């Protein structure tokens, strides 16, 4: 895992928003509050 929970903590790179699996990403599935994001979220 690359962030959040997952990985202790980790934010990810590059203002990216840390799923709820713990991988960075910049869509719907990483960012939303919807999908439980972790960290950089939308919304």
């Amino acid at each position: 895992e690359q962030c959040g929970r997952q990985a202790g903590g980790k934010l990810c790179p590059d203002n990216l928003c840390c799923s709820q699996w713990g991988w960075c990403g910049s869509t719907d599935e990483y960012c939303s509050p919807d999908h439980n994001c972790q960290s950089n979220c939308k919304d």
